[PDB]
């Protein structure tokens, strides 16, 4: 479809002020004549990345940074480019959020950490470690009550005690992430998911709660504790519930840790209307009056513009906010976040339900979270020895075992499929007519169709990959060896996207050497 000249459609989750932001969309009516509509549909940033690739979807999507560079990588992102006098005005930290291969790809809005939110009529003072919770939970299932409730479905409010004793999504040293270095499954994650399967095990808590479970026993009054970030306020003031928000509990003497979010405000690459969400997000949202309509409808947190921050810092919610996220990490906006978020969901959610042990459940995210980097460096390398008949010789790394034995089988099985397919590899290369770059990026709608409609087996994903390397040797030929890395990403791309619950399930590329070992 085509995005619609002459307005504005806006996404924005459904925890955040949408209707605050709805009054400036008013204010930016009166004054222009442009009508802004704000939705909040579900599954919001799944959603945008299907209907922004066809060229739909809203003009401005709001989101934690975290999503939006996958979407800058697929190309769904027009680049901001506001002048010094603007950028200025918000803090350093948060534009270096919303920067992604050096260029700015979203506004940024406001600083979200989760905190412990307690009720004081029971809990004159809250806990200051996790340990102590199932014993506060005992006297307080005398009264009636229970210590802590919280969602249970989504990872990112389970992290901060995964994360505590030494788990981490992607290792970061000496100002670099380590993409290939995954601490899902250590022992320090193993703890912490341990904690929390402990405390469902002996009734403290139950594995099917979820945000609005939480939300209304915190707001009755039934439960004395709550995990929840600063949109949530609204709804414990209306509740008059006589709460604080403090720093998260320790576990093992370690501070909880929680992923750190920047909301952030990106302008579709397919929109017509760049200019107009410019000019909204610079001069009405990003504005004290702005934020503040956003603000006293659901609290942003603590907000990107300096000016408006100064205010809101006083408040000691925001102190406390603050206070945990720099305890935490900002996360990384890597495209391979939202892998790595449905990686330990499915594993809180199943070690949580019984359905897999901690062990198995780690395992799996562990595999999952790795999946995309170590199918690259198989298929790149192996794509790139094809074309050029010499070997990488740079080292494997982290699982560098499978990586060579994946290497090696695919060798094998490889080389057998074009020698015995040699004819036909041949005439589908003729019909492709693959000359350059942007051909090449024409290949990836091609291999989904044909490969990920038809039968998933380790067979068909050798065709593909091997096919691959049929014509990474023609674009070497031509003079096109720049074009076969990408070609090996757009490869896995469409492997490691349409294949990924299988591919787990195999126990990834280990599975692989395995069903080929002779
Ligand atoms: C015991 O059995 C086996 N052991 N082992 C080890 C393998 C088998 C086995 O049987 N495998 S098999 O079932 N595999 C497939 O069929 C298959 C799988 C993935 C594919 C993939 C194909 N394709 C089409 C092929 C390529 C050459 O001619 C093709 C084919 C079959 N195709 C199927 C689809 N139709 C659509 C209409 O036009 C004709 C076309 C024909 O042609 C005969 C072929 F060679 C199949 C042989 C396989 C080995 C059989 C390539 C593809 C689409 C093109 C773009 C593009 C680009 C890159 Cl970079 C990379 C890939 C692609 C997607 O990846
Ligand atoms: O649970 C994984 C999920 O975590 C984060 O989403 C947060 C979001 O940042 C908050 O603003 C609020 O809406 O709660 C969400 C959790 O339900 C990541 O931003 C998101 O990408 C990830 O899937």
């Amino acid at each position: 479809g085509k995005i619609e000249e002459g307005k504005l459609v806006i996404w924005i989750n459904g925890d955040k002020g949408y209707n605050g932001l709805a009054e400036v969309g008013k204010k930016f009516e009166k004054d222009t004549g442009i009508k802004v509509t704000v939705e909040h549909p579900d599954k919001l940033e799944e959603k945008f990345p299907q209907v922004a690739a066809t060229g739909d979807g809203p003009d401005i999507i709001f989101w934690a940074h975290d999503r939006f560079g996958g979407y800058a990588q697929s190309g769904l992102l027009a680049e901001i480019t506001p002048d010094k006098a603007f950028q200025d005005k918000l803090y350093p930290f948060t534009w270096d959020a919303v920067r992604y291969n050096g260029k700015l790809i979203a506004y940024p809005i406001a600083v979200e950490a989760l905190s412990l939110i307690y009720n004081k009529d029971l809990l004159p003072n809250p806990p200051k470690t996790w340990e102590e919770i199932p014993a506060l939970d005992k006297e307080l299932k005398a009264k009636g009550k229970s210590a802590l409730m919280f969602n249970l479905q989504e990872p990112y409010f389970t992290w901060p005690l995964i994360a505590a004793d030494g788990g981490y999504a992607f290792k970061y040293e000496n100002g670099k992430y380590d993409i290939k270095d995954v601490g899902v499954d250590n022992a320090g994650a193993k703890a912490g998911l341990t904690f929390l399967v402990d405390l469902i095990k002996n009734k403290h808590m139950n594995a099917d709660t979820d945000y609005s479970i939480a939300e209304a026993a915190f707001n009755k009054g039934e439960t004395a504790m709550t995990i929840n970030g600063p949109w949530a306020w609204s709804n414990i003031d209306t509740s008059k519930v006589n709460y604080g928000v403090t720093v998260l509990p320790t576990f093992k003497g370690q501070p909880s840790k929680p992923f750190v979010g920047v909301l952030s405000a990106g302008i579709n690459a397919a929109s017509p209307n760049k200019e107009l969400a410019k000019e909204f997000l610079e001069n009405y949202l990003l504005t004290d009056e702005g934020l503040e309509a956003v603000n006293k409808d659901k609290p942003l947190g603590a907000v990107a513009l300096k000016s408006y921050e100064e205010e809101l810092a006083k408040d000691p919610r925001i102190a406390a906010t603050m206070e945990n996220a720099q305890k935490g990490e900002i996360m990384p906006n890597i495209p391979q976040m939202s892998a790595f978020w449905y990686a330990v969901r499915t594993a809180v959610i199943n070690a949580a339900s019984g359905r897999q042990t901690v062990d198995e459940a780690l395992k799996d995210a562990q595999t999952g979270s790795e999946l995309y980097r170590q199918s690259l460096e198989i298929i790149s390398r192996y794509l790139r020895e094809q074309a050029t008949g010499a070997a990488d010789t740079a080292p494997m790394g982290a699982s560098g075992a499978t990586s060579r034995k994946a290497l090696e089988t695919l060798r094998r099985v490889g080389d057998g499929v074009q020698r015995n397919h040699e004819t036909a590899f041949q005439g589908m290369l003729r019909k492709l007519d693959i000359k350059n770059e942007d051909d090449v990026k024409s290949l990836s709608r091609v291999m989904i169709h044909v490969f990920s409609d038809g039968v998933t087996n380790w067979g068909r994903i050798v065709t593909l990959i091997s096919f691959g390397a049929f014509v990474a040797k023609h674009l070497k030929t031509i003079n096109q060896e720049s074009c076969i890395e990408p070609l090996a990403e757009s490869i896995t791309d469409v492997l490691v996207r349409t294949k990924r619950d299988w591919l787990v399930k195999q126990r990834g590329w280990d599975g692989f050497v395995e069903f080929f070992h002779v």
